[PDB]
């Protein structure tokens, strides 16, 4: 929603203690000015629209990597793309989180595309790739990695890490459309009360930067051409 | 001689296997976005795919909201391979889930990032819905049940506190959830025994109005000073 403007609060970045006693962290903070300095001058509105609120059309469910930032990759601005980022870009249908954020995308900001976005190289998958089915699961990490896992063991022999990525992105893209949220959604939209929401799957490929779509794309309605 | 075909017929071509490219012109923006993109990084920058290929080595965590105003590749000038990222409704960093702590945990002991950064910004929805919040009867939408330690913390800001107090003190809980972290901790011990780099927590407001970032000077590391 409407953003107050601020307010002991100090924007001059000479009194960021941090950023005194990190080099890393001063370069960081000056790129931000010197990207809020171009942009008011650019676009002397931009700032202005943003403080009003937002109307993302995408919400992006991807993965922690720091090879993956969206925006970038997608070539968007500020306010194009809601998004949600955690290890192996999960959506688990028991975590209030996701759910919480999936159906705050569609019924609050008026998202109409969710994309699950998968990527190469993932550290998730290729850590999910070599375990054994839980009895319980060692780490914080192994027992987040769960599902992944028990889906690596249900892949055709010889099956490669890419396999594994792309079905992971296909299994969260299924859990989003079993939301509730989703689920409602669509009943309402089939009798023409609530616009169509689409869910997809797409891998975005580290060797050459483009996006794939899986073509695992639901609506509403069958959805073929 | 023969010459290539041109760009926007390869990425014509190239887009053919979406089926949803093909149904929606949104959708074919965004992919037509990213293969501009991607040509143009592979041309300017030949060998940026192959290092990203290898893998990653950011130095910085980013803990901050699912709000599509605030990418943080874009808003700190950085990019890809730079910022792992965890995305949720107002920046929770939640002492009980495996998810959080899994990501953190990675980040750190896999990933090797040395600052770790909770950023909050103005017009949260996330926070402007626990404002308005009675208290824990557990719990009446899932968001809600969500939003429960802001809610909370809410209840626990001196009389007139506004939206934009809740939202710095919502990054303020969220470091101390971080640092509290078995994984901080962990660090922080092997580090003051000369064992580990020091790793640091900071606490970031992002300012729709102005574009900037405001550090709130909350920063901890292993040792003071
Ligand atoms: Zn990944
Ligand atoms: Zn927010």
């Amino acid at each position: 929603f409407h953003a107050e403007p601020l307010k002991e609060i100090d924007m001059d970045l000479g009194h960021s203690v941090a950023a005194q006693k990190f080099k890393e962290i001063r370069e960081v903070l000056e790129g931000n000015r010197y990207w809020a300095r171009k942009v008011t001058s650019e676009e002397p509105e931009f700032m202005a629209e943003q403080v009003k609120g937002q109307a993302p059309n995408f919400l992006w469910i991807g993965c922690a990597d720091s090879r993956v930032p969206e925006v970038t990759i997608m070539a968007r601005k500020p306010g194009d793309v809601f998004v949600q980022r955690n290890v192996a870009n999960q959506f688990k249908p028991e975590d209030d989180s996701s759910q919480a954020l999936l159906n705050y995308a569609i019924m609050n900001v008026g998202v109409t595309h969710v994309m699950v976005v998968g990527h190469t190289g993932c550290g998730g998958c290729i850590a999910a790739f070599d375990q054994p089915l839980p009895t319980p699961g060692g780490t914080p990490l192994v027992r987040y990695l769960e599902p992944i896992i028990r889906l690596k063991h249900s892949l055709p022999e010889g099956s490669d890490v890419n396999d594994l990525i792309k079905e992971n992105v296909k299994m969260a893209v299924k859990n989003v459309v079993n939301s509730p949220t989703i689920q409602g959604a669509w009943e309402q939209a089939r009798k023409g009360e609530f616009r169509e929401v689409f869910v997809h799957g797409w891998l975005y490929d580290l060797s050459t930067g483009n996006i794939v779509d899986l073509n695992v794309t639901q609506g509403p309605h069958p959805f073929v051409d």
